[PDB]
């Protein structure tokens, strides 16, 4: 019951197909179906991601930036050409040096967690793993992620000024580190200028930093209240891709994201405006009964498994190679190092979705960790 995320979009999703959210005088239609978010995600030319920055997301950010995120604000055929500068950089993490370090990282705090004993999950775990396993995909020094760490789980300035000036240290000292190498890449034959740089580290902090956090807390619960799990993955390490994959879906840490509607259209034969705003609701979707049996458990070893947890077609998660392998490692590491959990003290964070309320993880879980 503690680890569990209820499913709140059930009645919606199985009656009329879709819900509707006020957000800023911006309102918004949910989309819950599995086929309906595939549909959509897919058509780009309805559903438009290139809209005025910060306008796709929930809550709108319109009022707090003013920069187009790249590749995330960009609709095709522009989208790809940004997508390819940028995509053999977010496959690095598949390198065995990179998973090495990665795995040393998340061993040592795997050992100084199992010395203290007890740990506030969240922020004494989840966010430093998170922190750290970002200077590799970064290629930064590891100590930058004291910087990280010391923001915490007007506001958004404080990370768009440090992006500002990491941009203007490497356009003066050029070197090996992500900024560096944007900036030295190449769009149609010219560089890359500092709002298009911005554009890809804004997006780069923002998009790994909840949910990495959300995932890495989630599944730690999970283990918790599920030895016979924590069992099956020390001795059949073989299923830790499929786990990893069916956390993503059961949690979708990214619950959903909006679209822009550019002409009238109906979606489920529900009419929506031109200029208003739908949203692709991953998480409706990944617990859709028609797909999925036993949608609302955890099944570790699923072979069958078409979630969209990391989105859908043009604009799926880069970041998810990194994701895939902090979960995979995780897991590993905490089915070869600890015997069993016992969860002493938390509190929910909950997304206010209007008619819906929706657990997406903890806002704090102490968690006492037992050596074997
Ligand atoms: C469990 C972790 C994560 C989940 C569940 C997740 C989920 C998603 C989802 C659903 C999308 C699709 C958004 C859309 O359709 O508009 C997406 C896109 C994206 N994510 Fe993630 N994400 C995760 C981790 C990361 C991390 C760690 C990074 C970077 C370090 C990252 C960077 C991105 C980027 C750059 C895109 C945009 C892709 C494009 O526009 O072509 N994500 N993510």
């Amino acid at each position: 019951k503690k680890s569990e995320l209820p499913d709140p979009f059930e009645k919606a999703r199985e009656s009329k197909g879709y819900g509707e959210m006020n957000d800023q005088d911006d309102p918004v239609t949910m989309l819950l179906r599995h086929k309906d978010v595939r549909k959509s995600a897919h058509n780009y030319k309805t559903f438009q991601s290139g809209a005025v920055p910060g306008r796709i997301v929930i809550p709108s950010e319109v009022d707090i930036r003013d920069t187009r995120q790249i590749p995330f604000e960009v609709d095709p055929p522009v989208h790809g050409v940004y997508r390819a500068i940028v995509e053999p950089w977010f496959k690095r993490p598949l390198q065995a040096e990179y998973q090495e370090k990665l795995t040393a990282q998340i061993s040592e705090i795997v050992e100084e967690t199992l010395l203290k004993g007890s740990v506030e999950v969240v922020t004494d775990f989840a966010l430093r793993l998170q922190s750290r396993a970002l200077t590799l995909l970064l290629n930064t020094p590891f100590s930058e992620s004291e910087t990280w760490i010391s923001w915490g789980t007007d506001k958004a300035n404080i990370l768009y000024h440090y992006i500002d000036e990491q941009i203007d240290r490497a356009s003066e000292n050029p070197g090996d580190d992500m900024y560096s190498v944007l900036l030295n890449s190449e769009f149609e034959g010219r560089k890359l200028t500092k709002e298009e740089v911005k554009g890809v580290m804004v997006l780069t902090f923002a998009g790994g930093r909840d949910t990495v956090i959300n995932a890495v807390t989630n599944s730690i619960a999970y283990l918790a209240e599920h030895p016979e799990a924590l069992e099956r993955l020390r001795k059949e390490p073989e299923i830790t891709g499929r786990a990893v994959e069916e956390m993503i879906r059961y949690f979708s840490p990214l619950t959903q994201m909006g679209r822009v509607v550019t002409e009238d259209t109906h979606v489920c034969e529900h009419a929506v405006k031109a200029d208003s705003r739908i949203s692709l609701c991953w998480a409706s979707a990944n617990r859709d009964a028609a797909v999925f049996e036993n949608p609302n458990e955890i099944v570790l070893d699923r072979k069958v498994n078409p979630h969209v947890g990391f989105g859908f077609s043009h604009h799926n998660c880069l970041g998810a190679t990194h994701a895939r392998q902090i979960l995979k490692i995780l897991l590993q590491t905490l089915a070869q190092k600890v015997a069993s959990f016992e969860i002493l003290d938390y509190k929910e964070n909950i997304e206010d979705l209007d008619h819906f309320q929706r657990k997406v993880g903890f806002h704090n879980i102490q968690i006492k960790f037992n050596p074997l």
